[PDB]
Formats: structure tokens, sequence, C-alpha cells
């Protein structure tokens, strides 16, 4: 066809997948980014309407991120001057508008540097945290009643999160939860006294003569976690001139025994909260009930409606104890549990009654939990064909757990196998969206047929483009390892040809709960790699992947390091084994546990791989986060699993390094996994006589995000696969 | 057969090179150590007798580092628990052994963690520091005298010296200076508390789970500097029950009125200091001498006996304010001097008069002086036959100036073109040590008649050796730009021909006051690759560069990033003008200054360079330090230099190394260069696009000098050049 898809076309998005991001705003509308104009769309009747003539800037003249609508409709905020912290966590300016008006309220500004702001789920009050304490403004235009009094930068953090409970626990900066209907502001607080800091050179622009040097609360494996407390404060009855009351709800006895974490809030009613806590070895997980008692202001939890979570063969929950989904009335909840065959499943609990009953079962896992109903439940899963890297959306009637409807598996079966839903409020309608294995296609549904009523963006345009484009197909399939499916994926090349040897990378993440082999469809690195230079680029699911039962993904408990290293050298074995793959010609590569994984292999002495790449690897499970890290492996104490930590070194394995070439690549800024364990890796290897080639990228955090430095690390790791697989 | 001189008989130290490394300690005695028994040796007549066995100290317990025998024999200071902090500066444990006795000395001892030892120069009284304190010690047994109480760790040096002192200004972690009956004990004082830290990660053992944060007293250029207070303390006169007295000399008044350095302490007499004193802008100097009295105790600093000392075109010194060598009743001295012409000689000065009167003069320079009797002053130069690289010995007989003898110029000349020297006390002996152009030759001599004693060391062993080993040649010649000569070396491969294309490599070193081009002897990397793989590996002194005179060095002042520069530019395009070089083949690489220049020669544009390696490399002038930059930069204010300090930086060049490849190094440990520099050129080139090469090294310092990461960089360069002009 004359035409490849290049390195330039990745890097700078010639060909352009067309998302088609809403935010429901009530049961039957949206707001759509059309251009610079932000419509609201009626989801039933189908009309639309401009909301924000005046774009994108002019209402002061900044440069706005984020317009949240406050729920009743009479209100918004201007979201201005974003500046990143880590992965969630931000600081901003934050200006409130009158709808009603058409006019800015200068009255009671909220302050620059704000670290978070909700509007309560009715009306229009606010919630904001600023430096480390909570403020609550009753009307947008009075004053803020202050909430909290102990914030401390870097010690205490109260209604949001430290380092390790954004990026590990909750997967967000915030820690504020409002009771439904705005009366309750619930909150966590953290505690970070004893917590060690590490430390980090930071370079900034060149006319910062002295670098800064940039310190973070940050335990690892072993070292002393922060704490938590969690309280509630009635909004309603805020004392113009005295101070504000927050009642503490204190965490279970079996909780308090050790060091322990809260990992989720949930509120079931006005006046009932569903608190999970867990234990530091994160096999045995408690969720209270605490009901409100209008006799004395505090939260009661009984004991007996508390419900017990534990593994015996690994760790509670995927990454962490799953979200209780509740009825309406309260007093029952659906959740993903594990069953007794190993694969997870929807379970029904009844609050004062032990056990559950599982409303799904299967050699097959449920994802999510999408959207609770009167009549209905709806849900995503892999059930489909047999496939675990697939989605697709379920509904379980619930007069009849045996009626279940999928209503996304048959809608376009070829070209459409990986879905996710975004319901609108109380479920009257959703958006499904596909994306993959075709083009992502973008569709709107009502809920009481199932039928849908428009196309929102089908990527037409990104089709007709990619025809002029030689490009690369995906074969995904399995081995058969023992009597068990694994799966995989290979990016093959343009005009492939059986009877001719490729090259043959592996992408790798490789860790606990992961998946690589999917019917997603992807325009990135891989797909220049397949189409300009004729690379295969194969993903492998081993021992210790996701989505597929816990005897496969409890395969690492205690044991990172071992078969998810082990099953990627078989997999590029396996591939070898069919003729189209050169043997002489066998690169590995990942980022973060795939840099961690592709280091192991390199460092085996299998034979298999000529080179590698590791980008922000993992080296040592000490140098990594306690949250993660001991999830998996428990404690680096010798009475516990110091052992396996001292076993799984990359530094461990760097004699056999010379047998392999090597590029080693971090961003000195990484707050994430450090530049630490690439100094460690680099150490072993000079004192050891290994040759290698190294690239720090000064300033860069884990993603190695900025758009020059991202441009830059792929232009590099182009050149030493190709120097590698000997390509001009 | 004939083996060649391999990268690994340069790494393991095959061809061993035989120094003869001897200390006086009287007019006619020295000691050398063979098998780790230390003999004492008489000058005149050969015969030893060994002073010091290698069995004995194995009782002891502790390998030792150093022997420190007292003046008058009775003592030995043995060093041992060496631990090495910058440059110069480390901290040890120190036993001392009684002489007359064979015992320890078992109480009053030395402390652990003692920064500094010395004894005085007659006698055997102890001055030590240890905690940033002074401490005497009149009798090894009785206990120590303690003189200072100000010191404090990272803020008050008191008889030591702070960084920038050690490192720009006196080659030294000492700040100690007996007068020479041992009377008197004088000090300098550092006070670094307002001098900005810097700040750099340690990563240690791969046990250290938080890499520590090394921080360091820093003066970058402009920044605040340390200050300095001078005292002198009477030894023979501190009580047993009260602290020692410290008379304090004060600073000139034309020093006092802005900021300041002390950069030079002779004793002249028993009653007479001479302290030498430099501006912040390094262009004026004064010398106050001051005497003693009897009737207080004060030290009273004549104006009618200061001398100052200025430059109109650069700076005062090579480096700094040259030492002074006063006549042993010390009513006069010799220095060197620039005289009018910009050469730098012999400058006869008497302390009441103001001028001085010149003792040499001519189209070379004096290097040092070396000793000074009644008869002759005795000195080393370049004189001899014009070559400013090469050096002898001469005398000047104080009667006849005229009178001048070269004492080593006709001894072996074609072996023998580079000398140094060291007397005996008095002068009645000296040691000649040749350095090459061939094997080193060391030589005893009497300095009544100049008759040669005897051979030392010749280097028989090492010349058996490198008769089986195919090595390369040496040239030493000259190039004449703008009427002047510029001098340059070629290592020239074995059986090196003028009709092939050899390709070239151009060692750079080039800051100000540099010589590159010698006629010593080495056997190093650049011999390697010579010997195997047939690179002209080449070096050349341009502008900027000593030994020639002020036209040439100072024609660089307030100008770093010129003219130094250019010149190894045209330098190589003057070499590719002679026939044997392949010009599609020119390599350029430095360490440190020379990783600057590499840096500023592969981002002009020239054409001329295809590649090169910047090794611990300056990149902008306010990243070094203050007392070096500000030497030949003056301050980075408007008011000032500013402008050519940003003009000047390897970041402004960045786009053109596009046409170049380049690989960049750096130890992460570097307290001298910091990594901050290697850090904002990497991220210069990543911001505009370029590839490049990186390899950095984990807790190396400014040397990369562990035997493990000595050899690991010298491999992986050697990778770099080979790939580069396309060797096998
Ligand atoms: C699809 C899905 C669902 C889900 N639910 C939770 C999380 C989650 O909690 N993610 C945080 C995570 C990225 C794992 N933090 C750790 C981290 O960053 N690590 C670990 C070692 C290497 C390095 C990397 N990369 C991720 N998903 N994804
Ligand atoms: C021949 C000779 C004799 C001598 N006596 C003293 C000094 C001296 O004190 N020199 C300053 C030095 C120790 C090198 N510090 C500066 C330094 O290390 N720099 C400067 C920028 C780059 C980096 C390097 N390399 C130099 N000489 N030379
Ligand atoms: C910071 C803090 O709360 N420290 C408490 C202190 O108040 C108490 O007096 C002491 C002895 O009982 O115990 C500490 O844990
Ligand atoms: C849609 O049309 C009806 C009026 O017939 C009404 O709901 C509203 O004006 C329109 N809504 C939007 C979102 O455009
Ligand atoms: C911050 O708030 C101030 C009010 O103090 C406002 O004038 C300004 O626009 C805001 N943003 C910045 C970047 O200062
Ligand atoms: C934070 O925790 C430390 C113990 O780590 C404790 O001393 C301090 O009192 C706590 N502060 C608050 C506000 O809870
Ligand atoms: C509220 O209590 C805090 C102590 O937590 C105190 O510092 C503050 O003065 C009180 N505020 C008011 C308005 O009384
Ligand atoms: C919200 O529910 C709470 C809890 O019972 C009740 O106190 C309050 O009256 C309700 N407020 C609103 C606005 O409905
Ligand atoms: C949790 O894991 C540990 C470590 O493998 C094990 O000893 C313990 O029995 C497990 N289960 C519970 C409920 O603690
Ligand atoms: C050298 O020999 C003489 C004559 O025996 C002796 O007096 C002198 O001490 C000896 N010196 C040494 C260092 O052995
Ligand atoms: C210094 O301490 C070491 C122990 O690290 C000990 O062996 C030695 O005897 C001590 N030396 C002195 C002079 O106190
Ligand atoms: C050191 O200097 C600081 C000013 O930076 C001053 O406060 C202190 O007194 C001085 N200390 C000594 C021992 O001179
Ligand atoms: C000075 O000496 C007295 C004893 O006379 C002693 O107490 C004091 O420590 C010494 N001075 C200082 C500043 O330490
Ligand atoms: C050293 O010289 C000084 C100054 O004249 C005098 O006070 C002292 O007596 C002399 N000491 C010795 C040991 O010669
Ligand atoms: C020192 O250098 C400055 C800066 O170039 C120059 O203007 C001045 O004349 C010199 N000052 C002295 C005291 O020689």
């Amino acid at each position: 066809s004359r035409k490849t898809y290049t390195l330039t076309d990745y890097l700078k998005n010639t060909y352009r997948l067309k998302l088609y991001s809403l935010r429901w705003i009530s049961d039957h509308e949206y707001l759509y980014k059309q251009e610079n104009n932000i419509l609201v769309f009626n989801a039933e009747y189908g009309n639309s309407s401009v909301f924000l003539e005046n774009s994108t800037f002019d209402e002061f003249g900044h440069s706005i991120n984020d317009y949240s609508i406050s729920p009743d409709g009479q209100f918004i905020l201007l979201e201005y001057n974003y500046v990143k912290q880590w992965r969630h966590s931000y600081t901003a300016s934050y200006d409130i508008y009158d709808l009603n008006k058409r006019q800015l309220i200068t009255e009671e500004r909220i302050p620059n540097n704000t670290q978070w702001v909700t509007w309560s789920p009715v009306g229009h009050k606010l919630a904001y945290v600023w430096n480390n304490d909570i403020y609550v403004k009753i009307e947008p235009n009075l004053p803020s009643y202050r909430i909290t009094w102990t914030g401390k930068e870097d010690i205490i953090y109260n209604g949001i999160t430290d380092w390790v409970y954004e990026e590990e626990v909750f997967s967000a900066y915030s820690a504020l939860w409002w009771s439904p209907n705005g009366t309750f502001l619930a909150y966590a607080q953290f505690n970070d006294t004893e917590v060690p800091l590490i430390e980090y050179s930071f370079y900034s622009d060149e006319s910062l003569q002295y670098p800064k040097t940039v310190r973070v609360p940050y335990p690892k494996a072993g070292a002393v976690n922060p704490t938590v407390k969690f309280f509630v404060v009635n909004t309603d009855s805020l004392s113009s001139v005295t101070n504000a009351t927050s009642i503490q709800i204190t965490a279970p006895a079996s909780m308090l025994i050790g060091d322990h974490y809260l990992c989720d809030v949930t509120w079931a009613t006005q006046e009932r909260i569903s608190l999970q806590w867990l234990r530091r070895i994160q096999n045995y997980s408690v969720m209270d009930i605490c009901d409100y008692d209008e006799s004395s202001g505090r939260w009661n939890c009984l004991v007996a409606r508390q419900h017990i979570e534990m593994s015996t063969t690994g760790w509670v929950g995927r990454f962490r104890p799953s979200e209780p989904h509740f009825t309406l009335d309260g007093n029952s909840f659906y959740k993903i549990i594990s069953n007794e065959e190993g694969y997870r499943h929807i379970c029904y609990f009844q609050i004062d009654k032990k056990d559950c009953t599982f409303i799904t079962k299967g050699t097959w896992e449920v994802i999510g939990i999408e959207a609770l109903t009167s009549d209905y439940l709806y849900y995503i899963s892999n059930e489909y064909k047999g496939m675990p890297g697939g989605r697709n959306l379920y509904k379980i009637q619930l007069s009849d757990y045996t009626k279940v409807t999928c209503l996304s598996c048959e809608l376009n079966p070829e070209r459409c196998q990986y879905y996710s839903v975004s319901f609108s409020k109380e479920a009257k309608y959703y958006q499904l969206r596909c994306s993959g294995p075709g083009l992502p296609l973008y569709t709107l549904h009502s809920s009481v047929n199932d039928k849908g009523l428009r196309v929102l963006e089908d990527n037409s345009a990104l089709d007709k483009m990619l025809q002029n484009v030689q490009m690369p197909s995906k074969k995904l399939d399995f081995i058969i390892l023992n009597e068990t499916k694994f799966w995989y994926q290979m990016i093959l090349p343009p005009h492939f040809d059986k009877s001719k040897k490729y090259p043959l990378l592996l992408d790798v993440y490789a860790g606990p709960c992961s998946q690589k082999a999917d019917t997603v469809f992807r325009l990135n690195w891989a797909t220049y790699l397949a189409s300009t230079e004729n690379i295969i680029v194969a993903s492998f699911d081993g021992r210790g992947s996701g989505y597929q039962g816990d005897k496969i993904m409890h395969a690492i408990n205690r044991r990172l390091g071992t078969f998810e290293v082990e099953d990627q050298i078989e997999a590029a074995r396996q591939f070898s084994k069919m003729g189209f793959v050169d043997n002489k010609r066998i690169a590995i590569w990942g980022w973060s546990y795939g840099g961690y994984v592709t280091s192991m292999v390199l460092g085996s002495g299998s034979g298999v791989f000529k080179c590698g790449i590791a980008v922000a690897p993992v080296s040592r499970w000490e140098y990594y986060d306690s949250v993660y890290t001991e999830r998996y492996m428990g404690l680096p104490t010798p009475e516990d699993n110091l052992d396996h930590y001292r076993n799984s070194t990359v530094m461990s394995r760097a004699e056999n390094f010379k047998q392999v070439e090597y590029l080693l690549i971090h961003g000195t800024a990484d707050d994430n996994v450090h530049f630490q364990q690439s100094a460690q890796i680099s150490k072993a290897l000079v004192d050891v006589g290994v040759d290698f080639q190294a690239m720090w990228y000064t300033d860069e955090d884990h993603g190695i995000a900025s758009s020059t430095a991202h441009q830059h690390i792929y232009t590099h790791m182009s050149h030493f696969i190709k120097q590698c697989f000997s390509l001009p």
C-alpha cells in the first residue's frame, strides 16, 4: 500500500482515535465537549443545546481545566491554574460562578492552592481541602466553616491522602465522602509523623543554581506506615460562632491489634456508612456497617452485622477489597467475592446474615458491578466465548438469578469485544464504549428496552485514514502449558509470511493481576515496530496474571520474581518453536513491573534473549512501597519472608547480564519506583564486569511523561531495538 | 613475535613504573619503603639501616596507612583507619609509638576520627584537629591542651579547611602553620554559616533502604562565601587550668572593604609571619609582614612592609599569588612574579623597600623556586631548547645573577627532558626525578659540587618487558597561529606511516593554565588506543594555557568557553592538513574542564568532529565553585560579567549536537563538578530532540576511580570510539 505507520505518527498523533467522553448531570441529561463549546444533550429525545458559549478561556482570562456544575444546577466551579503533584493529586485555583445570574462570586472566594473540591451530591454545598484542613461552605458566597485544625504539611492530612494511600489504597487524592443528601461529611485523616522520607534531587530550569531536595513521606517494605482515623461531621448544625464537632468512628478491634488500613468508604443510606478495613498482612479484611443514632450524635457499628473477608492462599481482592453496592433501602448489598472454585463472582449479602448467595457462577470472572436498580443488576464480565481478555455488559434479573442477559455481546460481535459503560443517574440511560478489536464504537442506550438510541462516535475518519496504511493485525490465542490455558497476543507485521523468520519483542508487564492478552485496539509504539520495521511484538499472560481465577493469580503469593518471570521465558521459547520467529533475534522489554521482569529474565541465564530494555524498573522489593509490596510478599522480617525479598533482586543476577545487551532507563524525579532502584542495578553491573547502556531522564517522573521526554525515550529505544535486531 | 599494549594491560597495570619515593629526615638522610620495611639511607655514602620492620606492627592489629617520624627521632605517628573525604581531606586514627622505648603510648591518645595531625618542625610537639578544634600536645604522653572551642561540623573550621579552601586555595585539608622553632602555632578559622549547601544523593550498598542526602557547604559563583580569621598561639605558654590566648592578626584595610581570601601563609623567621590576602575579584593581593613583640604579645604588621601584587590583564598567580622564599635572616625574599613582558620570573624583594629586582628574564617561565641557600637559589624552569613543556633544574648564584647553570639539562638529554627535584634539609643533597620522554630515571646528587652520587631507580625491568611489545611513539612539536607557537603532542601508533589515513582522537583539558603537551612518559588509555587500535591520540595547548607567558594565558580572561574551544577546533583543522589523518574520523574527549570544552566543541557546528565523550563536565559556570570560577570570570552579576556567564553554556549549544554522536558521563556522588551539570545538558538535549548516549556512575565522585568503575568507564568509552571510527 506504499505507506506504513511510522514512529513519527505515534509521537505526533497523526492517526487519531476519537473518544466520546460525557459527564452525566441528571437521570436523563449529559454534557459533551463539541469543539470548544460545552453542549448539554437530552438523552431521551435526542436534542441538544449550547451551555457554554465563551469556550475554554474567557470568564477571567484563564485557561480552564474543569467545569464542575453543582447538582441542583444553580452554580458552576471554574478550575484554573492546575499544578500536578503525584498520580491523582494536584492544586488549583477555584472561582464559583452563579448560573441563575451569570456572574462571578467575588465574596469569600476559594483560596488558590486548594488541594480538593467537591460539591455535595444534592444542592450547592462545597467542601474543599486547603493546607491539609477541611473547609465547608453552606452557600458559595458565605464564609467557610472550618472543620479541622490539625493540618500540617507532610504530617497530618485531613480530607486528602498521603503518597501511599493515593497511589496504592484509594487510587485517588480525595478523602471526603458526603452522605447522599448532603447532611454529613465523612472524612479520613492520615498521619505521617514517624514515616521516613524518600529524598531525591530536582534540578529544575537552568537558572536554579542549587538543586532542590524533594522530600516525601513514603513507607517502603517493612517501614513505619501512616495511620488512619475516620470521622463524620453534620453540616446542617454547624455553629456560626463555635467550633465544628467531628465524631470519630474507630476501626474494629480485630484491626486495632496491628497496623491496619482503611480501604473503602461507601455510604449505604443517609444514615448508614460501610467501611472496609484491611490488616497489614492483606489477607484479612473487615467491613463495618455503621448507623447513626439521633439521640446521641454518635455512630454505632454493631459487630453482628460486620462482614469478614479473608484469603487462605493469597490476598483479599485484586488490589484492594471490592466495593459493596448497596440496595436503596440500606439493608442489603451485592459484592464481588472469590468463590470456592477460585473465581470472582457477584455475591448477595443481607445486613444481619452471615455468608452470601452467589448470583453468578462458572469458569470466568466478573470485572465490576456497574449499576443497581429495583429489578436489575448490571455488570461487566469476561464470560463471552471463554476469552478472559474481552469485556461485555450483562444484566441479572433480581427476581430470577437464572435470567442473565448479555447487552453488548451481539451488537457488532466481530468489531466489538471489549466494552465499558457509563450509566446515568438512577440508570435510565447507558453509554456503551467499545474499544476493540476493531475501532472504538460509542453508543447510547435506554435501560427500559436495551434498544439503542443513537451512535455517538463511530471512528469513521480514523478508518478512512488507516486504509492508506499498511496496518498490522493482532493474533490472540492461547498455549496449553499444563492442562491450563495461558493467553497471549501478537502484533504481527503487514504482509506476514509464515515461511519467513521475523524478530520477536516481548512487551512485558507481567505483575500480579495484570493483563496483556486482550481484545483492545491500540495505536502505540508496538504498531510502529510491526508496521515499519517488521518486528512481531508479542505479549504473554502467565502465572500471576488476572481475570482468570485465583489458581492463576495467586500462584505468585510470597514469590514475586519467579513464575511471572519464568513463564515469560517459556513464552518466547514457545513462539520460537513456531517457525516464523528468528531464534537469534529475541528482545524483551517492559516498564515498571515489566522493567523488573525484563531484568530478571535477562539475568536468568536462559540463552533465549539477545537483548532487552528496562524502563523505570523495580530492582529489590525493599525499595518499593509497603502497601503494594507486602500485599504479595509479606514483611521483610526473617520470621516472615526476608529470604524471598533478598533472593528476588535484579542485583543478584548481575553476572548473567554479560550474556545479553541491556538498556537501562529511569527518570531522576521518579516519586514512585525511585531512581535508587536503577542506581543499584547499574552499580551491580559495574561491580561484576558487565557492559550495558544507560539513560537517565532528568526531572521526569514515573511515566516519563513530558512531551519532549516521551518523544526522546521512544526514539532512543527504537535505535536500541534496531541495532540489536540488525535493522538499518 | 611481539604482542601489543592492550586495554587489559592498562587496566590491570601490567607494565609498572617504579618511582623512588624518598623522604628527607635530615640534611643527609632519607627514608625509603622496601617491602613494608622502611629503611633509612645515608646520602653521600649510600648505606642503609632498617628502621621499621615489616613484621613489626602485626601485633598492632591494623594495616598502617602512613608513618610520620618526629623531627628529633624520638617518636612516630602511625596513621590507620583511613576514610577519604574530598581531594585532600580524610579522617583517621592515630597511635604514637616511642622509639627510645619500643612500645605504644597507652594514655592521652589522639582520638578516633581525627581530621589532621602535624608535628612541630623541631622537637615532638603535636597539633591535631578533631571535631573542628585544635588541640596541642607538648609531650606524646601528657594531656592535650585545647586551643579552640568554636568548632562545629559544617560551620566553623579551626585549623582545617572547608570545601572551597581545600580544593581551590590551599590544595590541602590542613590549616595549621608552626613557626620554624615550634614556639608558635598559627591557624586559620573558616566560617561557612551562610554558605549555601549543595545537596545530592548517596545510595550506598544494596542493603541501605533509603538513599542518604549528602550536604556540603559549597559557594557557587556569586553565592555567599566563607569568611576567614587568622590566629597565633604561643605554645610555650599554655595554662594547665585556663584556655590559651590566641592573638588575631587582622587583614589589611584594603581587604576588609569587601570580600576576600587568605591565600598563602609562610613563616619567615621565629618572630616573623608573612600573610598573603586576595580580594574576591582576584586581580589584587597584599602581603602583610607581621612581627611579634615580647613587649605585649601582639603581632604588628607594618604598612611600610606591605607588598602589593596586581594584575592589569588577568588574575594574580597561575592559580594563586606565589609563595615567598625568605632568606634566613628574614629581611628579604624571592617570589615568582609576572614581569613587564608577561613572563613569570624570580623577583628579589627587600622588606622595607617597595620595588623588586628581577633575577631571571626571558622567553620562558620559572615553574617553582625549590631551594634557597646562602650562595644559590635553586629553581625549576622550561628554558631549555625553547620547549614550554620540558622541565629542568637550575641554580642562580646570588652574588652574580648571570652565573646561571643548568644542573639537569645535559645529564641524559635524549632520555630526560622533564625533571623535578627534592632537596634535603639545608639543601646539601638533591634527588632528581626525570619523568620522560624515556623511562623515568631517579638519581641522587650532592649540592656542594653537583656531583652525581648514584642511580636510585632506572626502570630497567620495565624496559625489558617493553622490548616484546609494539609501543607507540610520541611527537611533540608546534603549529604557528597568528605568529605565535602553540604546542601539540601526538601519540602515534606502532609502525606508523605517512601514507595511510589514520583516525584521530583529540584528548582535551584546555583550562586556564593547563598543559597537555609535554615531554613526560605515560602508559595510559591513549597508549592502548594507539598500540592496539591504530588511533592517533592528540593533544593541543591553545590560548588560555600556561607556562608560555600571560599573553597566552590571560587571553581567556573573563571569557571562558571562547578561545580555548576555538583553538582545539583549529588544531584539528590543522591536523587534517597533515596528510596522514582521516578527516571523516576525528573525535574529541575530555574530563571535567576537558569535558566542558569537548561539549562546547561538539555543539559548535564546525563539521570537524564526528563524535566525542564528555566525562564529568562543567556545563554552566554558575554551577561550579566561586573561587575557581570568579578567578577567570568575575562575578555573575549584570554589573560585572553575567552576560558571558549565560553565553558560555553547553545548554545554549544543544541544537547543534544533532550533527555529532555524543556520550555524556558523570558520577552521581561528584562533589566537585556536580551531577547537576550533566543533568542540565541532558535536559537541554531532550527539550530539543537530539539523541545521545548516556552513562551514570552510582556513588562515584569526580575521579570515577574505584577499581570496578575505572575498568567499566574506560571499557564503555573504548566501545564508543571504536564504533564511531568503524573499527571491529
Ligand atoms: C484495570 C485496573 C483495575 C485496577 N485497580 C487498581 C489498580 C491499582 O491499585 N494500581 C496502582 C499501581 C499502578 C498497581 N501502583 C503500583 C505501581 O505503580 N507499581 C507496582 C510496581 C511497579 C509499579 C508500576 N507501574 C490498578 N487497576 N487497574
Ligand atoms: C600543574 C598544576 C599545578 C597546580 N596546583 C594547583 C592547581 C589547582 O588548585 N587547581 C584547581 C583544581 C584543584 C583543579 N580545582 C578545579 C577543578 O577541579 N576544576 C575546575 C573546573 C573543572 C574541574 C576539573 N578538572 C592546579 N595546578 N595545576
Ligand atoms: C506525641 C504524643 O502524643 N506523645 C505521647 C505523650 O503525650 C505521653 O505523655 C507519653 C507518655 O505516656 O506518650 C507519648 O506517646
Ligand atoms: C430539548 O428540548 C426540550 C424542549 O422541547 C427541552 O427539554 C429543552 O429545551 C431541550 N434540552 C436540551 C438539553 O437541549
Ligand atoms: C490567585 O488568587 C489571586 C487572589 O489573591 C488572584 O488575583 C489570581 O488570579 C490567582 N491566580 C494566580 C496565578 O495568582
Ligand atoms: C500523629 O501521630 C503521632 C505518632 O506517630 C502522634 O504523636 C501525634 O499526636 C498524631 N497527631 C494527630 C493530630 O493525630
Ligand atoms: C476552634 O478550635 C480550635 C482548636 O481546635 C481553636 O484553635 C480555634 O480558636 C477555635 N475557633 C473558634 C472560632 O472558636
Ligand atoms: C438528610 O438525611 C438526614 C439523616 O436522616 C436528615 O437529618 C436530614 O433532614 C436530610 N436532609 C435533607 C436535605 O434531605
Ligand atoms: C495470611 O497470610 C499469612 C502469610 O502467608 C498466613 O500465615 C495466615 O495464615 C493467612 N491467613 C490469615 C487469616 O491470617
Ligand atoms: C652509615 O654508615 C655509617 C658507618 O658505619 C654509620 O655510622 C651510619 O649510622 C650509617 N647510616 C645508616 C642510615 O645506616
Ligand atoms: C580507633 O578505633 C578503632 C576501632 O574502630 C580501634 O581499633 C583503635 O584502637 C582506635 N584508635 C585510637 C587512636 O583510639
Ligand atoms: C560565624 O559567622 C556567623 C555569621 O554568618 C556569626 O553569626 C558567628 O558569630 C560566626 N562564628 C564565629 C566562630 O566567628
Ligand atoms: C575557658 O576556660 C574555662 C576554664 O577557665 C572553661 O570553663 C571554658 O570551657 C573555656 N572557654 C570556652 C569558651 O569553652
Ligand atoms: C623560639 O624562638 C622564639 C622567638 O624568638 C623564642 O621565644 C623561643 O625561646 C625559641 N625556642 C626555641 C626552642 O628555640
Ligand atoms: C580587576 O578587574 C576588573 C574587572 O575586569 C577591572 O575593571 C579592574 O581594573 C581590576 N581591578 C584592580 C584593583 O586591579
